[PDB]
Protein backbone atom coordinates (compact mmCIF):
# COMPACT_ATOMS: atom_id res chain seq x y z
CA UNK A 1 0.00 0.00 0.00
CA UNK A 2 3.08 2.39 -0.01
CA UNK A 3 4.18 4.57 -2.97
CA UNK A 4 7.70 3.49 -4.07
CA UNK A 5 10.47 6.17 -3.95
CA UNK A 6 10.95 6.95 -7.71
CA UNK A 7 14.65 6.00 -7.96
CA UNK A 8 16.36 7.59 -10.99
CA UNK A 9 13.47 10.09 -11.66
CA UNK A 10 16.10 12.79 -12.56
CA UNK A 11 16.83 10.70 -15.73
CA UNK A 12 13.13 10.74 -16.74
CA UNK A 13 11.25 12.96 -19.28
CA UNK A 14 10.86 16.63 -18.20
CA UNK A 15 7.12 17.42 -18.72
CA UNK A 16 6.98 21.13 -17.71
CA UNK A 17 8.08 23.68 -15.04
CA UNK A 18 6.42 26.52 -13.10
CA UNK A 19 7.52 29.10 -10.48
CA UNK A 20 5.29 29.83 -7.47
CA UNK A 21 6.39 33.06 -5.75
CA UNK A 22 5.39 34.81 -2.53
CA UNK A 23 1.86 36.22 -2.91
CA UNK A 24 0.56 33.20 -4.90
CA UNK A 25 -2.18 31.37 -2.89
CA UNK A 26 -0.16 28.07 -3.09
CA UNK A 27 3.02 29.91 -1.68
CA UNK A 28 2.78 27.52 1.36
CA UNK A 29 3.91 24.78 0.84
CA UNK A 30 4.36 24.66 -3.01
CA UNK A 31 6.45 27.87 -3.22
CA UNK A 32 9.60 27.66 -5.37
CA UNK A 33 10.70 26.39 -8.86
CA UNK A 34 9.05 22.99 -9.66
CA UNK A 35 9.82 20.52 -12.47
CA UNK A 36 7.39 17.73 -13.40
CA UNK A 37 8.88 14.37 -14.57
CA UNK A 38 7.15 11.34 -16.13
CA UNK A 39 8.38 7.78 -16.59
CA UNK A 40 7.59 5.98 -19.91
CA UNK A 41 4.21 4.62 -18.62
CA UNK A 42 3.17 8.15 -17.47
CA UNK A 43 4.14 9.56 -20.95
CA UNK A 44 1.60 7.06 -22.46
CA UNK A 45 -1.11 8.71 -20.26
CA UNK A 46 0.14 12.33 -20.75
CA UNK A 47 0.15 11.89 -24.59
CA UNK A 48 -3.59 11.12 -24.43
CA UNK A 49 -3.32 7.36 -24.12
CA UNK A 50 -4.28 5.62 -20.85
CA UNK A 51 -2.00 5.43 -17.73
CA UNK A 52 -0.72 1.89 -17.20
CA UNK A 53 -0.22 0.64 -13.63
CA UNK A 54 3.39 1.61 -12.85
CA UNK A 55 3.05 5.15 -14.35
CA UNK A 56 4.84 7.66 -12.05
CA UNK A 57 4.70 11.46 -12.07
CA UNK A 58 7.14 13.46 -9.88
CA UNK A 59 6.74 17.10 -8.74
CA UNK A 60 10.36 18.21 -8.00
CA UNK A 61 10.29 21.43 -5.87
CA UNK A 62 13.32 23.70 -5.42
CA UNK A 63 13.76 26.71 -3.22
CA UNK A 64 15.13 29.58 -5.35
CA UNK A 65 17.39 32.60 -4.70
CA UNK A 66 16.81 36.15 -6.11
CA UNK A 67 20.18 36.88 -8.03
CA UNK A 68 20.34 40.20 -10.05
CA UNK A 69 17.02 39.80 -11.97
CA UNK A 70 17.53 35.99 -12.15
CA UNK A 71 15.79 33.28 -10.06
CA UNK A 72 18.45 30.60 -9.41
CA UNK A 73 17.69 27.06 -8.17
CA UNK A 74 18.65 26.53 -4.51
CA UNK A 75 18.14 23.46 -2.29
CA UNK A 76 15.49 20.87 -3.04
CA UNK A 77 12.49 21.38 -0.70
CA UNK A 78 10.61 18.14 -1.49
CA UNK A 79 9.23 15.86 -4.18
CA UNK A 80 5.62 14.87 -4.69
CA UNK A 81 4.96 11.48 -6.26
CA UNK A 82 1.90 9.96 -7.96
CA UNK A 83 2.13 6.21 -8.65
CA UNK A 84 -0.54 4.51 -10.81
CA UNK A 85 -2.21 1.34 -9.40
CA UNK A 86 -5.96 1.30 -10.28
CA UNK A 87 -6.67 -1.52 -7.74
CA UNK A 88 -4.15 -0.79 -4.88
CA UNK A 89 -4.84 3.02 -4.83
CA UNK A 90 -8.62 2.84 -5.73
CA UNK A 91 -9.45 4.91 -2.55
CA UNK A 92 -7.61 7.93 -4.17
CA UNK A 93 -8.73 7.42 -7.82
CA UNK A 94 -6.06 4.82 -8.83
CA UNK A 95 -3.07 7.08 -7.94
CA UNK A 96 -1.03 6.71 -4.72
CA UNK A 97 0.14 10.11 -3.40
CA UNK A 98 3.38 10.51 -1.35
CA UNK A 99 5.80 13.31 -0.52
CA UNK A 100 9.51 12.97 0.31
CA UNK A 101 11.13 15.81 2.27
CA UNK A 102 14.22 17.17 0.42
CA UNK A 103 13.57 14.25 -2.02
CA UNK A 104 15.06 11.88 0.58
CA UNK A 105 13.58 8.37 0.52
CA UNK A 106 13.61 8.35 4.38
CA UNK A 107 11.47 11.51 4.79
CA UNK A 108 7.93 10.33 3.80
CA UNK A 109 5.39 13.16 4.38
CA UNK A 110 1.84 11.81 3.77
CA UNK A 111 -0.09 10.74 6.93
CA UNK A 112 -3.72 10.41 5.69
CA UNK A 113 -3.38 7.83 2.84
CA UNK A 114 -3.16 10.75 0.31
CA UNK A 115 -6.81 11.90 0.90
CA UNK A 116 -5.53 15.53 1.32
CA UNK A 117 -3.58 15.35 -1.99
CA UNK A 118 -6.53 13.61 -3.72
CA UNK A 119 -8.95 16.34 -2.45
CA UNK A 120 -7.19 18.90 -4.74
CA UNK A 121 -6.38 16.49 -7.67
CA UNK A 122 -10.09 15.31 -7.76
CA UNK A 123 -10.92 18.57 -9.69
CA UNK A 124 -8.91 17.03 -12.64
CA UNK A 125 -10.99 13.76 -12.81
CA UNK A 126 -11.54 14.35 -16.61
CA UNK A 127 -7.70 14.23 -17.18
CA UNK A 128 -7.24 11.18 -14.81
CA UNK A 129 -6.40 13.47 -11.79
CA UNK A 130 -3.29 14.96 -13.56
CA UNK A 131 -2.95 18.78 -13.82
CA UNK A 132 0.22 18.90 -16.00
CA UNK A 133 -0.20 18.96 -19.82
CA UNK A 134 2.42 17.64 -22.25
CA UNK A 135 4.01 20.52 -24.17
CA UNK A 136 6.64 20.50 -26.94
CA UNK B 1 30.19 23.40 -40.58
CA UNK B 2 26.57 24.24 -39.53
CA UNK B 3 25.32 22.89 -36.17
CA UNK B 4 22.64 20.20 -36.73
CA UNK B 5 19.17 20.81 -35.29
CA UNK B 6 19.14 18.65 -32.10
CA UNK B 7 16.12 16.45 -33.04
CA UNK B 8 14.40 14.82 -30.00
CA UNK B 9 16.26 17.08 -27.43
CA UNK B 10 13.01 17.27 -25.33
CA UNK B 11 13.57 13.52 -24.53
CA UNK B 12 17.12 14.22 -23.21
CA UNK B 13 18.33 14.64 -19.61
CA UNK B 14 17.20 17.84 -17.83
CA UNK B 15 20.41 19.36 -16.37
CA UNK B 16 18.98 22.45 -14.62
CA UNK B 17 16.70 25.50 -15.09
CA UNK B 18 16.92 29.26 -14.38
CA UNK B 19 14.64 32.31 -14.73
CA UNK B 20 16.10 35.46 -16.37
CA UNK B 21 13.78 38.38 -15.48
CA UNK B 22 13.56 41.85 -17.09
CA UNK B 23 16.56 44.04 -16.11
CA UNK B 24 18.99 41.10 -16.38
CA UNK B 25 22.12 41.91 -18.45
CA UNK B 26 21.12 38.88 -20.71
CA UNK B 27 17.36 39.83 -20.94
CA UNK B 28 17.88 40.60 -24.68
CA UNK B 29 17.59 37.92 -25.95
CA UNK B 30 17.84 35.28 -23.15
CA UNK B 31 15.00 36.59 -20.89
CA UNK B 32 12.43 33.96 -19.82
CA UNK B 33 12.52 30.55 -18.13
CA UNK B 34 15.18 28.28 -19.62
CA UNK B 35 15.84 24.52 -19.24
CA UNK B 36 19.27 23.02 -20.06
CA UNK B 37 19.25 19.55 -21.73
CA UNK B 38 22.22 17.23 -22.36
CA UNK B 39 22.44 14.21 -24.63
CA UNK B 40 24.26 11.07 -23.38
CA UNK B 41 27.63 12.32 -24.75
CA UNK B 42 27.30 15.75 -23.01
CA UNK B 43 26.50 13.95 -19.65
CA UNK B 44 30.04 12.43 -19.83
CA UNK B 45 31.50 15.96 -19.80
CA UNK B 46 29.10 17.31 -17.15
CA UNK B 47 30.11 14.38 -14.80
CA UNK B 48 33.82 15.47 -15.05
CA UNK B 49 34.96 13.63 -18.21
CA UNK B 50 36.16 15.15 -21.50
CA UNK B 51 33.21 16.22 -23.71
CA UNK B 52 33.21 13.73 -26.61
CA UNK B 53 32.57 14.71 -30.26
CA UNK B 54 28.77 14.52 -30.68
CA UNK B 55 28.03 15.95 -27.19
CA UNK B 56 25.09 18.39 -27.47
CA UNK B 57 23.82 20.91 -24.86
CA UNK B 58 20.47 22.71 -25.48
CA UNK B 59 19.32 25.97 -23.81
CA UNK B 60 15.50 25.78 -24.17
CA UNK B 61 14.04 29.29 -23.63
CA UNK B 62 10.35 29.91 -22.85
CA UNK B 63 8.60 33.24 -22.48
CA UNK B 64 6.55 33.37 -19.26
CA UNK B 65 3.53 35.23 -17.97
CA UNK B 66 3.43 36.39 -14.34
CA UNK B 67 -0.10 35.57 -13.12
CA UNK B 68 -0.81 36.16 -9.37
CA UNK B 69 2.99 35.79 -8.69
CA UNK B 70 3.19 32.42 -10.50
CA UNK B 71 5.57 32.44 -13.49
CA UNK B 72 3.76 30.26 -16.07
CA UNK B 73 5.57 28.93 -19.18
CA UNK B 74 4.25 30.53 -22.40
CA UNK B 75 5.53 30.08 -25.95
CA UNK B 76 9.02 28.84 -26.72
CA UNK B 77 11.18 31.83 -27.72
CA UNK B 78 14.31 30.02 -29.03
CA UNK B 79 16.82 27.22 -28.29
CA UNK B 80 20.56 27.75 -27.98
CA UNK B 81 22.68 24.76 -29.11
CA UNK B 82 26.31 23.77 -28.42
CA UNK B 83 27.57 20.83 -30.56
CA UNK B 84 30.96 19.27 -29.74
CA UNK B 85 33.33 18.63 -32.68
CA UNK B 86 36.98 19.41 -31.74
CA UNK B 87 38.09 19.60 -35.45
CA UNK B 88 34.99 21.05 -37.28
CA UNK B 89 34.49 23.76 -34.57
CA UNK B 90 38.21 24.49 -33.77
CA UNK B 91 37.66 28.28 -34.37
CA UNK B 92 35.19 28.39 -31.39
CA UNK B 93 37.13 26.08 -28.96
CA UNK B 94 35.63 22.81 -30.38
CA UNK B 95 31.93 23.73 -29.79
CA UNK B 96 29.60 24.84 -32.62
CA UNK B 97 27.16 27.55 -31.42
CA UNK B 98 23.69 27.98 -33.05
CA UNK B 99 20.29 29.31 -32.12
CA UNK B 100 16.94 28.22 -33.52
CA UNK B 101 14.10 30.78 -33.35
CA UNK B 102 11.05 29.19 -31.60
CA UNK B 103 13.08 25.89 -31.61
CA UNK B 104 12.39 25.52 -35.39
CA UNK B 105 15.14 24.04 -37.62
CA UNK B 106 14.52 26.70 -40.38
CA UNK B 107 15.11 29.73 -38.01
CA UNK B 108 18.94 29.94 -37.55
CA UNK B 109 19.94 32.90 -35.30
CA UNK B 110 23.77 32.85 -35.36
CA UNK B 111 25.23 35.09 -38.09
CA UNK B 112 28.93 35.48 -36.93
CA UNK B 113 29.99 31.77 -36.94
CA UNK B 114 29.31 31.82 -33.15
CA UNK B 115 32.18 34.25 -32.22
CA UNK B 116 29.90 36.31 -29.89
CA UNK B 117 28.57 33.14 -28.13
CA UNK B 118 32.17 31.84 -27.87
CA UNK B 119 33.34 35.25 -26.55
CA UNK B 120 31.21 34.88 -23.36
CA UNK B 121 31.63 31.03 -23.04
CA UNK B 122 35.50 31.47 -23.22
CA UNK B 123 35.36 32.63 -19.54
CA UNK B 124 34.46 28.91 -18.73
CA UNK B 125 37.52 27.45 -20.58
CA UNK B 126 38.50 25.55 -17.35
CA UNK B 127 35.08 23.71 -17.45
CA UNK B 128 35.35 23.06 -21.25
CA UNK B 129 33.29 26.28 -22.06
CA UNK B 130 30.12 25.07 -20.22
CA UNK B 131 28.42 27.17 -17.50
CA UNK B 132 25.77 24.65 -16.30
CA UNK B 133 26.73 22.19 -13.49
CA UNK B 134 25.16 18.78 -12.87
CA UNK B 135 22.90 18.85 -9.82
CA UNK B 136 21.02 15.88 -8.35
C1 LIG C 1 -4.12 22.00 -4.73
C2 LIG C 1 -4.81 22.59 -3.54
C3 LIG C 1 -3.16 20.82 -4.56
C4 LIG C 1 -2.84 19.94 -3.43
C5 LIG C 1 -3.29 19.87 -2.02
C6 LIG C 1 -1.88 18.99 -4.04
N1 LIG C 1 -1.54 19.23 -5.32
FE1 LIG C 1 -0.40 18.08 -6.58
N2 LIG C 1 -0.60 19.51 -8.05
C7 LIG C 1 -1.38 20.60 -7.99
C8 LIG C 1 -1.26 21.49 -9.13
C9 LIG C 1 -1.95 22.77 -9.41
C10 LIG C 1 -0.30 20.82 -9.98
C11 LIG C 1 0.18 21.25 -11.31
C12 LIG C 1 1.51 21.99 -11.25
C13 LIG C 1 1.95 22.48 -12.61
O1 LIG C 1 3.12 22.82 -12.87
O2 LIG C 1 1.07 22.56 -13.54
C14 LIG C 1 0.05 19.63 -9.20
C15 LIG C 1 0.90 18.61 -9.73
C16 LIG C 1 1.31 17.43 -8.98
C17 LIG C 1 2.23 16.45 -9.61
C18 LIG C 1 2.68 16.46 -11.02
C19 LIG C 1 1.54 15.70 -11.84
C20 LIG C 1 0.28 16.55 -12.14
O3 LIG C 1 -0.86 16.25 -11.70
O4 LIG C 1 0.47 17.60 -12.81
C21 LIG C 1 2.41 15.44 -8.59
C22 LIG C 1 3.31 14.24 -8.76
C23 LIG C 1 1.65 15.94 -7.48
N3 LIG C 1 1.00 17.13 -7.71
C24 LIG C 1 1.59 15.25 -6.20
C25 LIG C 1 0.89 15.75 -5.04
C26 LIG C 1 1.01 15.07 -3.69
C27 LIG C 1 1.83 13.88 -3.43
C28 LIG C 1 0.21 15.92 -2.84
C29 LIG C 1 -0.20 15.71 -1.39
C30 LIG C 1 0.57 14.81 -0.54
C31 LIG C 1 -0.35 16.91 -3.76
N4 LIG C 1 0.08 16.82 -5.01
C32 LIG C 1 -1.29 17.92 -3.26
C33 LIG C 1 -2.24 20.92 -6.89
C34 LIG C 1 -2.32 20.25 -5.64
C1 LIG D 1 27.32 35.77 -21.79
C2 LIG D 1 27.50 37.21 -22.20
C3 LIG D 1 26.70 34.83 -22.78
C4 LIG D 1 26.55 34.89 -24.24
C5 LIG D 1 26.79 35.98 -25.25
C6 LIG D 1 26.04 33.56 -24.56
N1 LIG D 1 25.86 32.75 -23.49
FE1 LIG D 1 25.32 30.71 -23.54
N2 LIG D 1 25.20 30.79 -21.52
C7 LIG D 1 25.56 31.79 -20.67
C8 LIG D 1 25.35 31.48 -19.25
C9 LIG D 1 25.64 32.31 -18.05
C10 LIG D 1 24.79 30.17 -19.29
C11 LIG D 1 24.34 29.32 -18.17
C12 LIG D 1 22.87 29.38 -17.87
C13 LIG D 1 22.50 28.54 -16.67
O1 LIG D 1 21.29 28.17 -16.49
O2 LIG D 1 23.41 28.39 -15.76
C14 LIG D 1 24.74 29.82 -20.72
C15 LIG D 1 24.30 28.49 -21.16
C16 LIG D 1 24.27 28.07 -22.54
C17 LIG D 1 23.87 26.70 -22.88
C18 LIG D 1 23.61 25.59 -21.88
C19 LIG D 1 25.05 25.01 -21.62
C20 LIG D 1 25.98 25.77 -20.66
O3 LIG D 1 27.08 26.19 -21.04
O4 LIG D 1 25.63 25.95 -19.51
C21 LIG D 1 23.92 26.66 -24.34
C22 LIG D 1 23.60 25.48 -25.24
C23 LIG D 1 24.32 28.04 -24.66
N3 LIG D 1 24.50 28.85 -23.61
C24 LIG D 1 24.44 28.46 -26.03
C25 LIG D 1 24.69 29.84 -26.44
C26 LIG D 1 24.65 30.23 -27.91
C27 LIG D 1 24.22 29.34 -29.03
C28 LIG D 1 25.01 31.62 -27.83
C29 LIG D 1 25.19 32.60 -28.97
C30 LIG D 1 24.79 32.20 -30.33
C31 LIG D 1 25.27 31.89 -26.40
N4 LIG D 1 25.07 30.81 -25.58
C32 LIG D 1 25.72 33.18 -25.93
C33 LIG D 1 26.18 33.03 -21.11
C34 LIG D 1 26.26 33.45 -22.46
ZN1 LIG E 1 18.38 46.02 -11.22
Amino acid sequence: TKVKYPDGFRSWYHVKSMVIQPGHPLENPFGGIHHVYANAEAIQGLRGGNYPDGAVLVFDLFDYQEDNHALVEGKRKLIGVMERDAKRFSATGGWGYEGFGEGKPDKRLVTDGGQGCFGCHAAQKESQYVFSRLRD
